[PDB]
DNA sequence: AGCCGTAGGTACACCGCAC
DNA sequence: AGCCGTAGGTACACCGCACA
């Protein structure tokens, strides 16, 4: 019994709050009146019975203490009258997943008891905004503003169409994914409550924040919100390869209060993704310690692990603070976080993504970095290239794990329309072992493939007879010897016909299913290979064009300080006299600038300017940047005067970067 | 769960035990896969020493270590049944890894002794600078520990079997006063082949039992914290988290302390935090929370994610004069950064707030106090070395929880002032009141220090119905925010209301004793003390820090002083002084120069070209003459303090008394007589 | 039918001492 | 007994989509 019921025992005044887990619960529990106030709190995100079969439902430890605690029964054992709340109060947290969990709890209630609606019985609670949960909020701020039958405002959730409802519960919270991810094309913008439009702004609410700032990746940088974040983080804390490995634990630590406001292990394990090998095509995070391993074993616990970032990393950030991308304002209005990394190489398609969203999902391969470049290039030279002609620089996705790809077609029909089946093969040979008996060798195996699995699936066949011909299954994969997983062949069995079947019916073959869906200016889009590489050329045109008017502003700014150091340099002894001669800085200033014509800013930095700036080497330290100075300036007007001139350098930054970073191809494209 | 080898050749075979996950991953990844099984236990194991049978085969580490060796145990141990020839123990190289170790090796002696005089107990010796295996990388973790090429492992050898038996009695057996005696005479308070089991168990139990003692389980006399709440508050200051900046991020603050100061688990830290912030918990609160702190009724805190903290103001007393040389700084546990031995403690803080704790041979129960009380002892004691304990206790009458409530008599309080120890009677505050109609309630508005409120009711509830007390009708907590603490027993028509109340405080916590053990950090020893011992060491430390204080002004004035002179020299004779910086052609030359022609220091020469253009208006040779004349009288003033023992004593009372008036409050708990 | 990866959420073993 | 408070350790419920 997770409920704290209250004292009095007449429904007609009591009420129930059901909150998200303790963290709310305590709060809740500290601020409320206990004579008429129950609290029942679940554990996070609730079951969808929409989605779920009738036994597992009644199954459900935090559907059954609902249940238990209301008193009524479900469905056609409902009786109202034994209803013990005439108040059912809905207080998720004050975020989307708060809303999201409404929209479940409503989803239950319209289900197995639409009469405590109808009764008016169900209420939603309004929490002030600004807060992650309840359990940030202090007890009595809490009780005044959202608990206190005097001061709060509670909405009543009024059923007012029945065959509306049933065709919204249904839509929303359905199994059929055309009819949600529809309803958020056509909808999505970029104290009585009816329970339909409830619902509908609810889920809205949750399904675009899970589209828009978590599941899918950017265009541009390649990124989630969450890995724009950790990397963010290690850029602000000077966290660059040549340093020393942090601490996790003040990474997240960091990340999460500064930029990232959900729970710690989200952010943990989306770090220690970017530093594994066989996860990333080109790690984002160089780790020390236990990083998890290709069996699926997870990463040890952050207070033992620490990372930096990777060389490839700073190329991500290259710029960051050259006015080169826009920052936006954090969760709280405290921070200032990037909208979006420079990315000096097409990290999307260099590392790929995955993600599970609302109404749509994403799934793009990773690519030979060497290859996109050369993609991006072309590009550059022909706006006019046709996939066909691409391909001819791309010949298809690059994987960490190296392996075998079956033919062209799929890939082709993945580059053209974003979609598409690429079958993926693990590298197999046949070998001797001895006395006419064979071995098959795997060195390589599929992306996302979990070797382990893979092992205990072919165990599995080798048990239950549903393949013949197995004799032995070790995995010899060591640090040392890398990935060796051997199937020993029966004396005189056709190992070629055993090695097939193991194809047809185990991991050992894998198909990857192209469906790229990425945020083209806000919004989720399906693009095909040439629209990746266009929105992403286009963001490297924008970020040297704004780099470069970023430096020359700068340099203006320095000169500017430099033309009022050498005027002072010049009549150093009538400098001087001016201060000496000056009762306050004020009227230093003031007579800086009448006597020797200086701006404001000139004057202040006379002033500023220490003895030892007389000194020989000092005084030709000023003449010599101002020198370099003048001829810096220029080369950048230059650069932005000529259009063609800004993208041959968007061309010759992106070939430094293909020839130290560029490397061989792993994954083997059969014909 | 067991992550076994390809053999089954058990001669060549070997099992790790690790600590966890963690450390088993790191494992996995480096191990060679063909001979070496990798167990991972699951923190601090059965103390199997202290454990009857059923407990010990119903524990599921030690069942997963049976299954995994084969060769069953005591009676039907059978060593042919071995799966592995070389166990090997490789927990965690910090201390509470040699803990595991101890507890291992103890489950092992007495349920499988013939499995370590064949010499199949193996000891891994894993590199330092490491908090797990975690930290490691597969490659290192291979190479330096699992490797059998370079690796150094550790057979375990049983000598003597007489003297192993006493061994595992004594430092692992339930007789506290043997471990503790084991303790004081070893105590120091300052590997190739084999490895005797016995003298193994001596110095993995000492190492932790004298890590637990010194530096985790025990306050300082001092300043009354324990390294987790030091660690802590000095975070706070670190990051300048005073009263007047906004509330700062929990999990921040726990992630700061976790990385530079505390290498322990985050629960530890944050729950830590989390009590000093509860006003329930500390008779002064030295941390400010916003968000769930948690409750009476046990509730924990929200989850860090959602709370923030920052220091109180009385905190900032504890932290004052920090940065002016007043206290030792010391390494932390990596060598990366700099932690204080101690606080300056401007209130005394030990028994202010108080203190429990158990550790290993010993344990400590300190109470907490009233801040007037306090102070007013401490000051009657500094006109008066020679005052009695009787004498003090005209200043500080007893304990004074945060919970308030009562005190039953003095004499409790009077034996634990006078020798450390002593049982003090703690009863609720309780009325009884009529309800209507002739009926009666008993409502209780103030509880014993560290009870739990809904348990207590619980146990209320419990004693109803099970019939073991009458009279009871109802039984309610009315608790709130506006209302405050309320607990209504209905009593039944007519029935005696106070002879149900009397039975309620024998019969339940409504009535607890706080059994006082005054055992601190002296000289960084444990030590039991009494009342005045307490104060003694305390007002010895006050004394310390104000002199080291003014010691550094007085450094930091005749500094500034020699610096102004230069300062003076150079703008008297600021152009002689332009025109040789302008005729040096490095800072070298420069210093060189003006260090003979105008008979100036190093510091001054410096301090000279640092100088920045705007200092040579004309107002600032008047400014820094002004500066000069008081910093001359400032030096003055600071020499006669040091130059007199009265006078530094007088200003140690003069700030204490200072701090009294300022955040001394009422005292809450009654003390009844009788 | 189960898994991929960012999200909401919390629980329970063990050590030590003392009364 | 089992509870006070610093320590070691880790697991399992839920949502959402698409592909075998
Ligand atoms: O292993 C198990 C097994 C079963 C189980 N059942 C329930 C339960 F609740 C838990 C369970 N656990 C652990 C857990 O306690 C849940 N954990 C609470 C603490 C969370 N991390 C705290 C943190 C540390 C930080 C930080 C932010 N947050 O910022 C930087 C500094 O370090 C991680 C999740
Ligand atoms: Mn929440
Ligand atoms: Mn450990
Ligand atoms: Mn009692
Ligand atoms: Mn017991």
């Amino acid at each position: 019994g997770k409920l704290a019921d209250c004292s009095s025992k007449s429904p007609e005044e009591c009420e129930i709050f059901l909150v998200e887990g303790d963290s709310a619960g305590g709060s809740t529990k500290s601020g409320r009146d206990s004579r008429t106030q129950a609290i029942l709190p679940l554990r996070g995100k609730i079951l969808n019975v929409e989605k779920a079969r009738l036994d597992r439902i009644l199954n459900n430890n935090e559907i059954r203490q609902m249940i238990t605690a209301f008193g009524t029964g479900i469905g056609g054992d409902f009786d109202l009258a034994k209803a013990r709340y005439h108040k059912i109060v809905i207080m998720t947290d004050a975020d989307v997943d708060g809303a999201h969990i409404r929209t479940l709890l409503l989803t239950f209630f319209y289900r197995f008891m639409r009469p405590l609606i109808e009764a008016g019985y169900v209420y939603i609670a309004q929490p002030p905004t600004g807060y992650k949960g309840l359990g940030e909020m202090n007890a009595d701020q809490l009780w005044e503003t959202t608990m206190n039958p005097e001061h709060r405002a509670l909405l009543q959730v009024k059923l007012e169409d029945a065959i509306e409802a049933d065709q919204t519960f249904e839509m929303l919270m359905g199994d059929v994914v055309e009819n949600r991810r529809q309803f958020i094309e056509d909808n999505a913008v970029y104290n009585e409550r009816n329970i339909t439009s409830e619902m509908r702004e609810s889920f809205l609410d949750y399904a675009m924040s899970v589209i828009v700032a978590r599941a899918l990746p950017d265009v541009r940088d390649g990124l989630k919100p969450v890995h724009r974040r950790i990397l963010y983080g290690l850029n602000e804390q000077g966290m660059t390869p040549d340093k020393s490995y942090k601490k996790s634990a003040r990474i997240v630590g960091d990340v999460m209060g500064k930029y990232h406001p959900h729970g710690d292990s989200s952010i943990y394990e989306a770090m220690v993704r970017m530093a594994q090998d066989f996860s990333y095509r080109y790690p984002l995070v160089d780790g020390q310690g236990n990083f998890g391993s290709m069996d699926g074993d997870g990463a040890a616990a952050m207070r033992f692990t620490e990372a930096r970032m990777t060389k490839i990393t700073l190329e991500l950030l290259r710029d960051i603070n050259k006015d080169t991308i826009d920052f936006i304002d954090n969760y709280d209005g405290n921070e200032r976080e990037p909208s979006v990394l420079p990315a000096r190489f097409p990290n999307l398609l260099a590392n790929g993504a995955s993600g599970i969203a609302v109404g749509m999902a994403t799934n793009i391969p990773p690519h030979n970095l060497t290859e996109l470049i050369n993609g991006v290039l072309s590009l550059s030279k022909n706006p006019d290239i046709s996939i066909a002609e691409l391909m001819e620089d791309i010949e298809g996705p690059d994987f960490p794990t190296a392996g075998l790809i079956l033919g062209k077609s799929g890939i082709r029909r993945a580059y053209e329309t974003g979609r598409g089946s690429i079958q993926m093969r693990s590298r197999a040979v046949i070998e001797e072992r001895g006395g006419g008996r064979q071995r098959i060798v795997v060195t390589e195996i599929p992306f996302q493939v979990n070797k382990a699995r893979m092992i205990e699936k072919i165990a599995e066949l080798v048990r239950d007879k549903k393949i013949d011909g197995i004799t032995d299954l070790r995995d010899e994969t060591s640090l040392r010897t890398g990935v060796r997983v051997v199937i020993d062949v029966r004396k005189d069995a056709n190992a070629s016909v055993i090695l097939n079947n193991l194809y047809k019916q185990t991991p050992l073959q894998t198909s990857f299913g192209v469906n790229m869906i990425a945020l083209v200016n806000g919004r989720p889009k399906l693009i095909n290979l040439k629209e990746a590489l266009v929105h992403y050329l286009e963001h490297q045109k924008t970020v040297v064009r704004r780099r470069t008017q970023y430096n020359l502003r700068k340099a203006k700014d320095r000169a500017h300080i430099l033309e009022g150091l050498r005027i002072a340099l010049d009549h150093i002894d009538e400098i001087i006299s001016t201060i000496r001669e000056s009762d306050t800085d004020k009227v230093a200033m003031e007579s800086l600038q009448q006597r020797f014509k200086l701006s404001e800013k000139q004057a202040q930095a006379i002033l500023d300017m220490r003895l030892r700036r007389l000194t020989g080497l000092e005084r030709d330290k000023i003449e010599a940047e101002y020198n370099e100075l003048l001829n810096y300036i220029s080369e950048l007007e230059t650069i932005l005067a000529d259009e063609e001139v800004l993208l041959q350098l968007v061309r010759d930054e992106l070939t430094e970067i293909r020839d130290r970073f560029g490397d061989d191809r792993r994954t083997e494209i059969q014909l």
